[PDB]
């Protein structure tokens, strides 16, 4: 009905405390009367400035804009509009498309970050790509990815080097994930599998799917993608003439590094749990959750059989920096969000500096802390039958989500008095 | 350090809806100035009166009532202070004295309800109970207590009594209970048994144990006494000529139907949870819920085999009542909190209109029912480790629970992953 | 390597108790050694025939034959072997094709349950509606299917009726249901919904979801197909000249009946509940669970306000029926597992006795008791994430379930902490 | 009726797998037949030697004997009986007495562990304590004990030096606890706290509870006294003449370093678990669990700020041993199970090895860990109620107790529903 504004009221001078006149200007343009609590305080914090009192005022523009002209009058401030309220996110699984086409579609992306590849020929097909995943619908499965021979024959080389490569310092367990995607997903040397049917293994195996894009743009809202248990991809490859070095994530960077990892369930829920805490992340909240997800999942070092073997997706999709990162030379030191926070990085050299992990269990607890940590107005769940996030806003939503979890409670003890 | 009030404003005026007038009363004497939230209403539900604004005032009580004068001035009312706030209840086993016996304790009763018996033995008899359980500090066992020949030949002739009719028509749990208990508690006819053999065969039992009582004088703090999961008992006897009807409980009763009942598990859960309604609870909810116990405790019908039995305490403690209740003339009707909330009853004679049970569970349940939808500022909880209560009012004391909740559920699978 | 077999031993006589001779024969043909236990027995249970051993063997069919044989010469049995302990059941949401079409499909159905329809049309409708059906693969969609202006028109004539009647008697939380329907699945009187939009619709409900289906050849698997919360529904209608009686369930039917229903969250699970029980389940046991369905699902009668309403799928799938049940002449029972575990019933003529319903929750509860009741070798549960069923046959599985569990509930307990 | 023995068979030729002979020995002594399994194996684990076979025998002696000396005839070993199977624990509060008082008590200890001291008052003083705390019956209250003026100023000599030196490294939280109870147990320079204040001071914090003890004699019956969270006690003193260094832990040990350590919540709860590791535990699983108590309990490091602290009961009841510790020149690992579970340490002199804890809820981590690790033929749990372990042997123990588990989970439900 009327215009309400939102808390951003920092006066100059400490007087504006009971403001002493300025209740008045509110009242006269239709103010509001709940409880009252705020009087001078400050006693044990010493030094204290002017109190920031939240006295809403839902009326016409022109009222409350003159009563606030008032409150200037004798306060220092006024009461600015439009909080952003950590700005959006969506809820429902098909929802996770307009919110995020509209920010990350219909952009002519050029061809390579580097300004302009002589490859007119891979315009037409990351263009074509494009004009795919862009009208991209939710639920509607993915129409097949033809490829010319080239972007074949790259993909058998790579296979063979990494595969060459793979028994080498890999984590056994991506290792023996990627036997059964080879023996199920249809990975070959000669032949390149589609995202549809390996989506479709990994659905099975997690719930974790894919998804096509063309840009990463909102790696806020990526990581709002991925904490739908929805992993987003680029059908595109890189310059055969770059079949090593990938000076941008191609195929040969996730169908190699990102999904024969996923496929644990406790990782894969790791990763999830990374998304869940960047709903409605503030943008500096979201650079830190990002920059966290640099330094361990792109980039995840493990440690098998008591050694340190390598798991991070990039490391596990690149060549030589596959090697670099194994030496020595390049640190390592252990994870930690908060010294993942805001632990510098660079983006082309071969990175150097690590933070080693032992334990996905150990990421997930982590991530639980600094989650946890993570100041939030509000909680968020992920519901398993609607897929859909849970709103954790009030005891009532948490009721709400307890209830059914008891009901798996007595499931498990019907089957295990059934049991034996 | 100021006179704060609480919220007591009803006005006849239907104009102090912003007061109009009196916040500016209200902050000449030093009020507070937080968000305020509150205009004009009862849109859709319309015939509305004045409006219920706190407007919280703590200063001193000259100014608190000047202020609150001048908005009488007004408005026609003023914030009438002291809020009692569920008047009060305990936290902790020993603190159960205190207050309780305050109110409870140093009242000199007379000899019974009936004005007068001629019983100066009894008179002596109550007088040093009561001088027992006076004095009595939590946590240290009960002194032992002696009974005369008398007494001794009535416990064995209701002994005799009830044990001839006893598997008849009563609860086969309670019947085998006492079974154990004439097996193990002392239970003869001969000997009486004492209260502390008992109360440690409880604890071992269920953790229940008993305290010594003259007087009932508050079935609110009594039935806040139950919440411990602890019974006040009667460490005294009916008059011997009164052997069959008992114008008041005595130790026949309770030894006979309370504690042969106690002995389940789940039952003396549902007891306590009875209790655990009457934390703080108003004088009209106490009323409430010690009629519940009225018609579910002490006079309650069990269903064994599907015919119905008898579990009422005083039931199973009274002889010819007894009876009466399992013939058919009184009328037995099902258990339900509401049906049961103003349910009336008389004390003296044959009690007809019963709320027959069919599982015990079913009395938790509508328990569970009754006690959610019995209004409550807060919740309480308790601590079986420390035996004391769990003060419910903050998410945050929830997750402190349920913290330990998570423990022991981790304990359980631990021991399920070594079993087997 | 060799060939074992199952447990099928019951001789006559009753020395068959160390067998007295017959160890012998086991072990002169490569018998087995495990802890050896048994022998006579029945003293407190007296009156006892010969005893039930386990002596497990595994050889050539030959020597497992001559011992049995040999056996069969001194005791009066054979170890007979193939124990198909209830033989066969899904694992996911794939298999749910492979052993269903192999159980239902290429099967040619004649026109209807009556023998010849002067329908040749609708053999044409219903031949292509199977041969869509037929080589439905998993995941994948459902093809778009027609329908001639005749089903139009029928569906009109019913949608204006039912709608006449829809507030008369129905559950208003069906109903309900249908006005989300009609404003959001397409539900109108011109137009009949096509079933991959209303099973979108309800995937983001409840996550249930539609497979088509022409005939029911197992309602066992029927069942077990609803266990995973999948519904099987008739693309198909019944005769135009049969539009208030249907001697079949069709689109009228289940569309009408089923769906504007199972869209509650609990009722959903409830129903998945019932098929989680057939899980595997035994030929009678698949009989009374059906049984079950029966007086449960298509004819349910629900109690909205205190006074009954209907919510029975094929009750709220007929027309006249409807009027009927809801009339007074027919029977209504209440919903008892058992007593409807063989409860008598015909299919044509107006239906009589019902089991009225109270609460979903309640049949939650009887069916949780008579499933937990139902013998099984085993118990199961569903996973969410995979879609898929979850095997209860260790503590281990036990264990890893509770593991997933425990981490959605510190979930919640870090939500907590963090609201707030 | 019979006479049972216990699995010990192990032969030394390769030949006894289906034993060949001995069933027949063992059948014509009455043997028994149950389902048998087990034929010549060891495929993949080649290079085995003869099979384990359980073919239990339970007639009398004479034919268990003479079958077993026919099988040593053909095989090579007989099956000893008498399996004890982690010998012993009890269940109950009370029973911690018998058990472990017919094992630890009436046995005349000498003065010192050093042989002869020129004490006989501390003589004296040793036998009253112990002809009080050797017939000490549960549940009942502890009688007084006085104590002369010389260990009273010898307390008061090391309170000064303590406290003086408390501030210095040691647990903050600990310090805290020191604080409550020099506020409220009576802990004072002058006066010595009694133990059953302090005790009643612990029921009311965690509900932990001394008992008094005058040998340890069972590390194993003392660590399952403790998973009772019943700490045993010696009500005695160190010689006056040895203050600093004690050969042996008396009041000035346990009231200095434990009791102000257990008032922690966690911590008392991991002291629990480590008791219940003990129950029935094997002699050297026994010692394995003692041993990790030695460096984790009396000899534990916190890390308090990020530097680390003390919070050893024996350290922070050790003065020099305390400055020694504390400093650089004894080693310091990390708290590590295994690393602990055979970690050599000596007693007389200063330590020199410690496994630094950074929290308690660590300890509780690794203790869970080793706990499983450490194998049972079962598992055990506490039940707060009963005060009495809960025995976990089947599936059905587990269910009976997750159900009360699920109990306190819908109250703490309702309660969520209510708050707010
Ligand atoms: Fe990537
Ligand atoms: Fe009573
Ligand atoms: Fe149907
Ligand atoms: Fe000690």
């Amino acid at each position: 009905g009327k215009a309400m504004l939102n808390l951003l009221f920092s006066p100059r001078a400490t007087k504006p405390s009971a403001l002493s006149r300025a209740v008045k200007v509110f009242e006269t343009f239709e103010a509001k009367i709940h409880h009252l609590e705020t009087r001078p305080a400050q006693r044990p914090r010493a030094g204290g400035p002017h109190l920031e009192y939240f006295v809403r005022l839902e009326v016409r523009r022109g009222d409350l804009a003159a009563l606030l002209s008032g409150v200037r009058q004798v306060s220092e401030d006024v009461r600015s509009p439009a909080g952003p309220k950590v700005p959006w996110f969506p809820r429902k699984v098909s929802e996770l498309d307009k919110c995020h086409h509209l920010v990350t579609k219909f952009d002519p992306d050029l061809d390579l970050d580097h300004p302009g590849f002589s490859d007119q020929v891979y315009r037409q097909r990351r263009k074509l790509i494009a004009e795919i995943a862009f009208q991209y619908r939710h639920g509607d499965p993915i129409p097949r990815v033809e490829y010319t021979a080239e972007e074949i024959a790259t993909w058998k080389e790579v296979y063979t080097t990494l595969k060459g490569l793979y028994a080498t310092h890999a984590c056994g367990e991506h290792l023996e994930a990627f036997a059964l995607l080879e023996r199920f997903s249809g990975y070959r040397e000669d032949n390149i599998p589609q995202l549809e049917d390996v989506s479709r293994f990994l659905k099975e195996r997690t719930g974790f799917q894919l998804r096509p894009v063309a840009g990463l743009l909102s790696a806020r809202d990526f990581l709002a993608s991925l904490a739908f248990r929805v992993f987003q991809c680029t059908q595109y490859i890189r310059h055969a003439s770059s079949p090593m070095h990938s000076p941008e994530p191609d195929c040969c960077h996730e169908l190699l590094g990102h999904v024969p990892m996923l496929a644990d369930r406790t990782f894969a829920q790791f990763s999830q749990d990374i998304g869940l805490a960047s709903l409605g992340a503030s943008d500096e909240e979201i650079e830190k959750l990002s920059t966290l997800y640099w330094f361990t999942v792109e980039f995840g070092l493990c440690k098998q059989n008591g050694e340190v073997k390598a798991y991070g997706a990039g490391l596990l999709s690149s060549y030589g920096e596959l090697l670099h990162c194994l030496s020595e030379e390049p640190e390592i030191r252990a994870f930690d969000p908060e010294a993942a926070a805001v632990q510098p990085y660079q983006d082309q050299t071969y990175q150097s500096v690590y933070f080693v992990s032992e334990s996905f269990s150990d990421a997930k607890d982590k991530l639980r802390s600094y989650a946890s940590r993570i100041q939030r107005p509000f909680s968020v769940k992920f519901d398993p039958y609607t897929l859909a996030i849970d709103v954790l806003d009030s005891p009532q939503a948490v009721r709400r989500s307890l209830e059914g979890v008891q009901d798996e409670l007595d499931t498990l003890a019907h089957a295990l008095s059934a049991i034996g």
